[PDB]
């Protein structure tokens, strides 16, 4: 697959999306699913196409795993790349830091020459601030499974298919 979908979680919702984002593109033969816990910085080199996957948790901080590996992404060559995110959070709870990890990862990763694509605009939200707001867009899909569960279905599907175009599909 050309196609690298690497994620982390802490209590399973991130990896529940990520799974729906793989179903959403076609299968296993178009994304190759990772929890980011198995893998080696370097395995993200294989690439030209990323979709990373980041929960934030304890106010503002990454889920651990990306956490342990942020880093070594400096090793990484991105230089070239196309990269999505997404990532669950909770608007309410976190209202002033609701998914700041993917603005951490993303701000990171694209300083490091990669092109980031698949941004999702902010309408339906209610949220303070967010470090993933880029021109009132989110860098990428935002999920709120705690507070927007029936949302999430659609959410996915929108977003995939918008995606399939910037990823040669
Ligand atoms: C104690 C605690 C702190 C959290 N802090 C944040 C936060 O700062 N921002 C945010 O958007 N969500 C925050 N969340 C919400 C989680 O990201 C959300 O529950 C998400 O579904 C967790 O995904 P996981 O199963 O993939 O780890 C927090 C959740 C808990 C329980």
């Amino acid at each position: 697959a050309k196609i690298g979908l690497f994620y982390g979680t802490q209590t399973g919702v991130t990896q529940t999306i990520a799974e729906s984002i793989q179903q959403e593109f076609g299968g296993e033969s178009i994304v190759d699913l990772n929890d980011i816990a198995n893998a080696d910085a370097s395995d993200l080199n294989a690439y030209d196409y990323l979709i990373i996957g980041c929960p934030t948790w304890n106010v503002g901080e990454l889920q651990s795993d990306w956490e342990g590996i942020y880093d070594d992404l400096d090793s990484v060559n991105f230089q070239g790349k196309k990269v999505a995110y997404f990532g669950a959070g909770d608007q309410v709870g976190y209202s002033d830091n609701f998914q700041d990890a993917m603005g951490i990862l993303e701000e990171k990763i694209s300083s490091l020459g990669s092109q980031t694509v698949g941004y999702w605009p902010i309408e339906g939200y209610d949220f303070n601030e967010s470090k993933a707001v880029r021109n009132n867009q989110f860098v990428g899909l935002a999920i709120d499974e705690d507070n927007q569960p029936d949302l999430t279905k659609n959410r996915i599907k929108t977003w995939v298919s918008q995606l399939k175009s910037e990823f040669g599909l």
